[PDB]
């Protein structure tokens, strides 16, 4: 027995805040969290406790420490079948990673609609407010490999597998409402341009290189999503604090056959929140797994990520009433023109057991729709339908990928397909064809109907010649980037300018920079001049005379496009760093932890070493991490309680901890003699907005601090940070 | 035509310093750098200029911007074979990454022995000083995926494919002289333990988690390589400044049939040099491709990585004359007892053309030996022989992986093997078996002999029972960790302490830390006490009376195990940051750049924006990067010339540039009014060692700075950096 007698090796099977316990597989951490999909996976789950170590053939292994050899110092013998099996499996562990979105993090949950949508869709999972549909959701980046970092500047993926009673429905979206390109034929072109360059495979997880901006400068259709990626949208605080969109216009079909155009939205319950770039870039080095960890730990804490599903709904006769083409995925539908209507809510409440088996092997594909839903002629969606079935043949080893447990439907599935690599199902049907008499033609077709019917495509009208040709209605590239730009706050605009500037500064060929600046001058001259200034470029008089693009159906801004314009913050699930000293004033800490617990805010107690310290009243305080081990990048605010401040007053890591949080605009709270730290951040004796300070942490100290946290960051501090050396 | 009329899209086909030009595939950058392997690859190289865009079947494409559809706003048609071919190929681009060493960077070069070694080996590539052997070298980390970061704390791989006239020889080594484990049966257990943990797949590129130190604490055989991993050996400055080792004892076999035991060594011509931890960890964020980048650019500069091959040689009759077992791969051979004898030199002088085709698909395997070389009963080596063949069947799609162009021998190869997936060779032999009369038994066996003879194994004697048993001679675990500890300088010992301390602070279960500390007390109680203090752990009296382990055949220490104890630094290929202002003193800059070119030291001119600035004499200075875009992490030293210093005196990024470089112990030179920056780094008016300063950048000023660069870092500055907030 190698476990410790005190049993401290096993985490408790109950919700615990991040860092209190070792993380564990979901069925062990929360065995009583169940749904119909989790239960169906029990047949393939494998335990371990009280079992013998065997080969894959069931043979008990006596000595798992040594190869078989001719003498204890002799050659290894080919007849060691236990070695060779163990090494063979190891030698073939890896499978191809996803072509795009290879880096991702996933969890189980459930979905439930608010009310029956049977008036607009016959889709069964939206027909009754009491119908609960299990889900599996994978969040992702786009460009980086499976081993790349979480907090890069990138688009994020948001893929939801609905295990419906009438088929698997995959909603395969991103965290922005549009994509970079218009036609699927260009997808390898765009992806090759953004991916690491083919001679040397640099850089990983970054669009800040020549070939990406080269493609953008020559393809202005890309400009809208590029705007989004250069904003703080491209660097989310977590997957819980981002939006989701299906991007394409789809169709809803009701029992009477009426089609309604629809676009899908996920609204985060935790609000919209993003990092700032210096923080996001450094965090890819201090913790490349930050988003993966934060997701797992929130679920282990009970901080279940929640999202409200919503629809923008457009009648068929309104197809042409907007300036933009509904079928153009580089165009958004402003919520000011078509509101998002609440449909239901999704809760992610259990982690997987084995990342490889459940996350890496999961297969999402937007062609996986159910009766009540249908496609449109969006030329990007159209080509997606081919790719997501095709790519699985190599990634997941063949055509039986639906038999891998995480991908199996929970509803019945029967047909006349047979064979293929690693076929699990053993068909007893006398027939493998239809029409057949020898099994009385079963399984049988089902006619279309209002529920439990067969799938039939909406009989939309088609008219035109066979052409490789872009619809002229698509050939407008600058109005929607402008609408986005004007909808941002001034500090969000600053960050957009700084994103473009930082990225173009790493383009080596200067003529590429100049061509991207010229495209910006077609969007907004304020934006283009600000970027040009940082690049040492001067706009020509002709460029200064570029007429701006028209408004979007009269709109000159839409505050739903901004992260922060309308407050939607939420402190539940946020984390505060508490910086300890060797004789902490316990009255401060008790007030701090009481206020944080009331709002569901977590705390990390940090010191210069691990182990424990003792407060003034003798209370023993366990240390979560060092100052260097858990930098301010990983928390939302910093609190410094009173006590023996001289212990850390001249500690470089303690001082830098506050300087980093200050530069990154986070709230900071100083109690008693901890107010001496204002000098390291150059805060005058009069104080300033964003620095909570008082004689002690009792009173309004923590309400000021929690109000600041509900506002996410202290945007008013931005003029002051450029003098801070951090 | 989309290129710029001035041709600045294309880099010059001549050696150019890093940053000067865009990087390029090796055949375009250096068309005249040739060897036999590079030349043999011309049959599969594909150009591009002046060729039509086609399908894979050779059909010319007219519109590569659109899918085929029924009307320009209609559905995509299944008959668009151009779309489906292009998407199909994209959908299947990825192949399994390597199970280990998935992250790596490679280059072409050549090798040449100094003299004939026919007295000790009949290996043909070592027979003649005028015999040139082309090579392909891949450097790697171990734990992370192909998309993980370069400057992690890990072991590094160093793999060399020799394309000899008598077969491919692969020398597949690492950058430390031992491995973690003794018997290959344990390799899946160790690797699984160091890799991301199976439930959530965290952490990437790090051994700082519970399962790794759990294994270590339970398997003391691992302590020796762990010590190397926790030293600055784990974080190399670049692949050019690290050693290589084969680790295993092999045999040399001469024409008389005499066996000599040998261990292989690579000695870097650039010397040994490593980062510091805070620097290395931060650099995985600011540039996760730092090592890949530095290697490519050094070769484009003509700054070819060079390595001397050396042998430790031991007569067969001396097999048992050491305190350790020569066949134990957790033991090193001290150079003080067996010197490394120089054999030849290897030069890396051309980058690949396509990273995937040459680097990702390259297959290295230590079973690939040639006549004149042989194996030993090293139980780790013995199991490696199985794995490197087996793993390619899935990783490279089958048994013809030797036909992938990078892997092809340059010498003849003929046998009776046939078929298999993607077979390229078309065999005309009437017979696919031997013995055969119908082709007069060709191709035929060759008897062993002095040159050009068939491979025969050394007929070593084997005596023993079939057993799964570790040799008792392997049962010592602490003498070699001690030897290594005592061989380090005081500041390398400090960095080892901080490496163990940092990593154990990330282990969530405290009993694992305590168990690792107890292991450390069997090596050195000063190391154990210093790590325990940072963990809040108090060693018991029992632990304090653990007897130290004996030394190694009388050796207490061996300075060759230190990175820095013996000076070996070379400044050629290093890089200096030069921080500009808007009116630089041209006399300063002229003298700086003149002295750096004399030593082959590169420079990047940094400013607060892109573009150009003008010197005091009107000289236009082009800016290479911003202060933030090329942080001090990426340079070896910082020079601040005199000028309009008020322009950057209050720039937070400019002051931080110096503070970061200061903390990471790098040389700093300050001319004229730049000396006012001393206050930011808290240097007294009278100065200190490591800070170069004068009225101007002439005189001895550049000599002083270059002397500091030859010493790599200012170790004496360590006591001062703790009080620095950076
Ligand atoms: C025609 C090619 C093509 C095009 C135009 C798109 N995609 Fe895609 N996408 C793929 C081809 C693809 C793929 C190559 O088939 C992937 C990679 C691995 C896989 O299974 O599917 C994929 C993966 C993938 C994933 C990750 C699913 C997971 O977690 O496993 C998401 C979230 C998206 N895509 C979302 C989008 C969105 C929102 C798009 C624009 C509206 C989009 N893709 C356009
Ligand atoms: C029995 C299993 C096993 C054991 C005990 C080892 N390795 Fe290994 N090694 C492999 C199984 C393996 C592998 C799984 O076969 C790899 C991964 C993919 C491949 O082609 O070979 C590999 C890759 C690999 C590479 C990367 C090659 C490349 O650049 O493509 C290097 C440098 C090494 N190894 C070096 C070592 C050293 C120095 C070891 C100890 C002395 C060692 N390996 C033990």
């Amino acid at each position: 027995s190698l476990a410790p007698e005190d049993g401290s090796h096993r985490p408790a099977a109950e919700p615990t805040p991040p860092g209190a316990q070792p993380t564990a597989p979901g069925s062990l951490k929360a065995p009583d969290t169940r749904n119909e999909k989790l239960n169906s996976l029990e047949d393939v789950r494998k335990g371990s406790e009280n079992y013998a170590l065997t080969t894959n053939q069931g043979v008990r292994i006596a000595d798992d420490q040594n190869s078989l050899r001719a003498g204890n110092r002799g050659p290894t013998l080919l007849e060691d079948f236990i070695l060779r099996e163990k090494i063979t499996h190891f030698d073939h562990e890896r499978i191809p990673e996803r072509i795009v979105h290879a880096r991702g993090s996933a969890a189980h949950g459930y979905f439930q609609p608010y009310k029956s949508l049977s008036d607009i869709t016959k889709a069964d999972f939206l027909s009754d407010p009491n119908k609960i549909t299990p889900v599996f959701v994978r969040f992702s980046t786009v460009q980086g490999g499976a081993g790349s970092a979480d907090t890069v500047r990138d688009i994020r993926g948001f893929a939801t597998k609905f295990y419906t009673e009438e088929g698997i429905f995959d909603l395969v979206g991103n965290n922005t409402p549009i994509f970079f390109i218009q036609d699927a034929h260009k997808f390898p072109d765009f992806v090759h341009a953004v991916k690491p360059e083919p001679h040397w495979a640099i850089p990983q997880g970054q669009s800040a290189h020549d070939t990406f901006w080269d493609y953008v400068s020559l393809q202005p259709e890309t400009l809208h999503n590029v705007m989004w990626a250069m904003s703080d949208r491209g660097i989310p605080r977590s997957y819980r604090t981002m939006e989701g969109f299906g991007i394409h216009t789809f169709r809803l079909i009701n029992a009477e056959g009426k089609a309604t155009f629809v676009r899908f939205h996920w609204k985060p319950l935790a609000g919209k929140a993003s990092l700032v770039w210096d923080e996001a870039q450094k965090l890819t080095g201090r913790d490349p797994d930050f988003h993966r960890r934060e997701l797992w730990e929130a679920i282990e804490a009970g901080d279940f990520p929640e999202y409200e599903l919503g629809f923008q709904l457009i009648p068929e006769e309104d197809e042409f009433k907007f300036d933009f083409d509904l079928l153009d995925p580089t165009k958004l539908i402003p919520e000011e023109l078509v509101p998002v209507q609440r449909v239901g809510k999704m809760v992610l409440n259990r982690n997987p057991d084995n990342f490889f088996a459940e996350n890496e092997q999961a297969a999402f594909h937007p062609g996986h729709i159910v009766p009540g839903l249908d496609f449109t002629n969006d030329p990007l969606l159209q080509g997606r339908l081919f790719s997501y079935t095709d790519t699985q043949i190599s990634r997941l080893g063949g055509p039986n990928f639906h038999e891998i447990p995480i991908n199996r439907p929970t509803c019945p599935y029967h047909n006349f397909q047979r064979d293929g690599m690693h076929r699990m199902g053993i068909d007893t049907n006398p027939a493998n064809y239809e029409p057949n008499s020898i099994n009385d033609n079963w399984p049988r077709e089902t006619p279309p109907g209002p529920k439990r019917g067969g799938f039939e495509s909406y009989q939309e009208r088609v008219e035109g010649n066979k052409v490789r040709e872009r619809s002229p209605s698509f050939g407008e590239y600058y109005s929607h980037p402008r609408l986005f730009w004007l909808s941002q706050t001034p500090f969000e605009q600053r960050h957009i300018v700084d994103g473009f500037s930082f990225e173009l500064s790493k383009v080596v060929r200067p003529y590429i920079r100049e061509r991207v600046v010229d495209q910006l001058a077609h969007i907004d001259l304020t934006l283009a001049q600000a970027v040009a200034k940082n690049l040492g470029i001067e706009l020509t008089d002709d460029q200064l005379n570029i007429t701006p693009p028209p408004d979007v159906n009269g709109l000159k801004k839409d505050p739903s496009l901004s992260l922060y314009a309308i407050p939607d913050g939420d402190v539940k699930g946020r984390v505060v760093a508490i910086l300890l000293n060797d004789e902490v004033r316990s009255a401060d800490l008790l007030a701090i932890l009481k206020a944080l617990k009331a709002k569901g805010v977590h705390a990390k107690l940090l010191y210069s070493r691990m182990g424990e310290v003792t407060a003034d009243d003798g209370t023993v305080l366990p240390i979560a991490a060092t100052f260097a081990g858990a930098p301010s990048l990983t928390v939302d605010a910093v609190i410094v309680p009173c006590g023996n401040i001289a212990d850390i007053a001249d500690n470089g890591d303690a001082n830098y901890y506050l300087m980093e949080a200050y530069k990154h605009l986070k709230p900071i709270a100083l109690a008693g003699d901890a107010r001496k730290f204002k000098a390291t951040i150059k805060i005058a004796d009069q104080g300033e907005e964003g620095i909570v300070e008082a004689d002690s942490a009792d009173g309004s100290f923590m309400d000021e601090l929690l109000t600041l946290m509900a506002a996410h960051r202290v945007w008013s501090r931005i003029p002051k940070i450029d003098k801070i050396p951090a």
